[PDB]
């Protein structure tokens, strides 16, 4: 049987898989620790630019649950993403430790680039600000590709690099309730939150697991931007970003939530 988390019904997904928006025929590139095989996850490809790890297999278990939120496969078992039929690729710029280099994740914004990616979901984030790491988001965004990344998890009135960065779709997190959780980072530069809090997704070994973070928050919000690619083609990483924003549901403060949380429903229609 299969289950939809609180989340994916929390931002309407289903909603937009009834009009047959899916996601089909965007590709959306997750830059984490790699995503193992599973048999509710379709991975169409990847690169790893982790040295002394040259798979793309999830040794952390970080990115496998964030490939889930976005496109767990509707059938039959497990869970479902927000864009279950986007083609999924696997960026490991984290090596098992959940841990990686700048350099690694400038390499896996480039392969995005390089590769016509549409959506590149970046999971992670620093307090410090680095020149190449916002050359690395600004040379993707000029190739078309839409950054998502989380807020950070520090639970401070400031957000995490890359997420601060202008060409950076920051994502914050809030809970069942349609508060900010605790942990999500705030303030300027915060475009959107997304459900954080108790995600149940993929995992590796086969099975389904429940994290906190805006990490989590982050998928919600690429898979909302496939589903929008699907609906409108012609449309840009900064069309799609914007429309996204304008459809937000309010939630109260723009310092603390953004344009507010993420709606799949209205941003289709
Ligand atoms: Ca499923
Ligand atoms: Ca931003």
């Amino acid at each position: 049987a299969q289950s939809v988390p609180w989340g994916i019904s929390r931002v309407q997904a289903p909603a937009a898989h009834n009009r047959g928006l899916t996601g089909s025929g965007v590709k959306v590139a997750v830059l984490d620790t790699g995503i193992s095989t599973h048999p509710d996850l379709n991975i169409r490809g990847g690169a790893s630019f982790v040295p002394g790890e040259p798979s793309t297999q999830d040794g952390n278990g970080h990115g496998t649950h964030v490939a889930g939120t976005i496109a767990a496969l509707d059938n039959s078992i497990g869970v479902l993403g927000v864009a279950p039929s986007a083609e999924l690729y696997a960026v490991k710029v984290l090596g098992a430790s959940g841990s990686g280099a700048i350099s690694s994740i400038a390499q896996g914004l480039e392969w995005a680039g390089n590769n016509g990616m549409h959506v590149a979901n970046l999971s992670l984030g620093s307090p410090s600000p680095s020149a190449t790491l916002e050359q690395a988001v600004n040379s993707a965004t000029s190739r078309g590709v839409l950054v998502v990344a989380a807020s950070g998890n520090s639970g401070a009135g400031s957000i995490s690099y890359p997420a601060r960065y202008a060409n950076a779709m920051a994502v914050g997190a809030t809970d069942q309730n349609n508060n900010r959780a605790s942990f999500s980072q705030y303030g300027a530069g915060l475009d959107i939150v997304a459900p954080g809090v108790n995600v149940q997704s993929t995992y590796p070994g086969s099975t389904y697991a429940s994290l906190n973070g805006t990490s989590m928050a982050t998928p919600h919000v690429a898979g909302a931007a496939a589903l929008v690619k699907q609906k409108n083609p012609s449309w840009s990483n900064v069309q799609i970003r914007n429309h996204l924003k304008n459809t937000a549901t309010s939630l109260g403060s723009t310092n603390l939530y953004g344009s507010g949380l993420v709606n799949a429903e209205a941003a289709t229609r």
